[PDB]
């Protein structure tokens, strides 16, 4: 039994690992734009109000 | 009984071992070669994943 078929494997793992990691990211940061979007809107939801003034 | 019959016999078992020794040494390169071939294939074949990147 010889490591060097463990390094194909290796290999594997991490660049599974990498693409997981690149699209969790990328997941992540629309995660955190979207999660942005609607704080943004969520104000502008309530401070847009428009407002009958006077008689 | 005469060892110069030996000889003659002794030539056919270096002949046939350097026969069958030149053999699997080129059966071993071969083995080895391609040993080099599905390992290099083998990195290959994880490390040339393509991506989808992004929306």
């Amino acid at each position: 039994f010889s490591g060097l078929e463990a390094a194909i494997v290796l290999i594997a793992f991490v660049v599974v690992a990498a693409v997981f990691s690149y699209v969790m990211l990328g997941a992540g940061f629309f995660a955190t734009q979207k999660s942005q979007e609607v704080t943004y809107s969520g104000m502008k939801q309530a401070t847009s109000n428009l407002i009958l003034d006077g008689m």
